[PDB]
């Protein structure tokens, strides 16, 4: 059997290896295969995206602020009054599922970016050679802490984290095999508290 | 001034940090920003894609093969006939301006993908993670050798290369300052090789 799972940007920067390295060790014979976008046939959809189709709820996830280690003027918290005074990279704000878009809503908080990329794994590559700033989910940055060099500080806003939900079509959950990729689905997600 | 660039996946993955610390470093008060979305205003435009507006051919760029350093079966180089017997990893192919889809364009070759991402680092981080190959520009492989743990392998395909273009539109190069920042784009391009 097959299963066409969507796991949205930037969820997919984790949960796409952890999926895929487990199903393929527990069940050879089932075949995973991944999509990342959103553009409209799919099983199952992991996102921060509520479909209203059968929508569950995962964990809430904490959001933080990411630069380069080797950041010449930033190196503790910032105050929240300051957040948008530094230069920051973020994902295309327009798109429908933009992950950044929360957090650039008004004219004076897009002002503050220099860099839109299409996915975070892009803004976090621009972030590690630049002297930019991007909100990103803590598992994220600490995923690449080492090995992109990145710093991690808090997030001084109100709006500090993001609900993870696992879609899919409420008729398929009626199937035996839809009903144990859900669950598999459910522990591998919860696994990112 | 401000000048509003578009630096195409995974193009920006480099090239995005290359111009903007230098331009920040020689001149101060030119303020660039940069998207790397291909959607539809903008000044100048970095990509592999021609549009007949002004385009520059500025270098063929060679393509590699990418796997995680782990890997437990791949080590040396592949024969062309084994290349679509991995798992692939690839950005989504029916896009306009999708870096990998010229790999991918027949059913065979599109039936062994097995993740499709939003940008080329989406596919990198995921490469790093898992058992997946990727087709990517031989720099991007290199820049993130070290810190993503990926080999790299020649692409033993008769399409191994890709050629990158700095494009405008014709009215705009009639402007002093229109005319600096095409010299420079075209320097900071073509350092690529």
């Amino acid at each position: 059997r097959v299963f066409h799972l969507c796991v949205c940007d930037p969820l997919d920067s984790i949960l796409t290896s952890q999926i895929y390295n487990h199903i393929e060790q527990i069940a050879p014979n089932i075949h995973v295969m991944f999509k990342s976008s959103l553009n409209q046939e799919t099983e199952f959809v992991i996102s921060y995206e509520d479909f209203h189709f059968t929508s569950v709820p995962l964990f809430k996830d904490e959001m933080v602020l990411v630069a380069s280690k080797n950041h010449p003027t930033i190196k503790g918290p910032l105050l929240k009054h300051d957040v948008y005074n530094e230069q920051h990279a973020a994902v295309s704000l327009d798109r429908f599922a933009s992950f950044s878009q929360p957090w650039y809503d008004t004219v004076d908080k897009q002002a503050s970016i220099a860099y839109q990329g299409m996915a975070m794994m892009s803004v976090l590559s621009v972030v590690s050679q630049t002297h930019l700033v991007a909100i990103a989910p803590r598992w994220l940055a600490e995923e690449f802490a080492e090995s992109l060099e990145l710093q991690v500080l808090p997030l001084p806003l109100k709006q500090n984290s993001r609900t993870c939900y696992l879609s899919w079509h409420e008729a398929a959950g009626r199937d035996k095999g839809h009903q144990w990729m859900e669950e598999q689905l459910v522990s591998i997600c919860k696994r990112l508290e």
